């Protein structure tokens, strides 16, 4: 709850490049004896920028689409971000899928450098797809402690 | 400063989703499939008998290009001592009796500001609401 120390990272540019899976009922192996579906996966690694173009850190991570009980779609995430100040902050949750183009977010905490210590708050909201492989994302980082 | 919690033994009640395709609403107009999925929460005990803290997390089946099958977690650990260590990452799926780890940040307490691995093993799950698990938590920095 302690809030001395702030980061506040906002106007991130994220240009990210996703690598996409559909997934579905596995094909073979042990996974096709079980009744159980692979989710849709998102593999990404994105170079991220201040708002003036000069790159700041990247991130990386994997989210994959899973629903809650009610039916409810959502999409869980395991990532980082590795900043040019040589920190690194890790970020991971569960989100809403939809709208796709509203705001997400999910905790994130400093693990090192100038973040160590601090946890917050890792935004990112989907501003255009260019091409099948590209997201270009607005984000932001906040961090206190 | 290095912490290391040896020989959790973990009381893990699980809600399994299986997923499948979408059949209704704004999913059922895209390419995805939703993933099997595992809602967690576990007591943590030590090797006495006694509780020390709690595990709340989801995991989610996934696969990677070679076809491997994965599952992603994101959870976190809330010890009664006060401080709270967050954990998440993928692990192979398969076998499903290996002890799976992924990295852990501890977050508040004395676990702030330290970071390492979780690990965790299945023992036994004797109702698909229930698994009893083996696990250990070491951080360092
Ligand atoms: C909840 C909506 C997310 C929010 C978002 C920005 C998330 C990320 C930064 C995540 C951390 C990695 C990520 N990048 C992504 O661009 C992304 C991702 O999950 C998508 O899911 C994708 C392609 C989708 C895939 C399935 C088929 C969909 O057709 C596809 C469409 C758009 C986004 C939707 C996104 O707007
Ligand atoms: C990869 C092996 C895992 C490792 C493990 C202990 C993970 C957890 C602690 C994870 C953090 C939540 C967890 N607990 C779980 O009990 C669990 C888990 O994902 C399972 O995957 C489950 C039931 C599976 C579900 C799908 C249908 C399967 O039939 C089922 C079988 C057993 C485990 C598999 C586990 O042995």
């Amino acid at each position: 709850m302690s809030t001395v120390t702030t980061i506040n990272l906002e106007d991130i540019k994220e240009i990210m490049h996703t690598t996409i899976r559909l997934g579905g009922k596995p094909e073979s192996g042990e996974a096709a004896e079980l009744p159980i579906f692979l989710g849709s996966s998102v593999e990404f690694e994105a170079e991220l920028y201040d708002a003036d173009g000069t790159q700041i850190g990247t991130a990386k991570g994997t989210s994959v689409i899973f629903a809650e009980a009610d039916g409810t779609v959502m999409q869980i995430v395991s990532a980082f971000d590795d900043y040019t100040d040589g920190g690194r902050v890790t970020w991971s949750g569960a989100y809403t899928m939809f709208p796709t183009d509203e705001p997400k977010s999910v905790p994130a905490q400093g693990v090192s450098g100038r973040y160590r210590g601090l946890s917050g708050t890792r935004t990112f909201q989907l501003l255009e797809r260019p091409d099948p492989g590209t997201s270009l994302v607005r984000s932001s980082l906040v961090l206190n402690g």
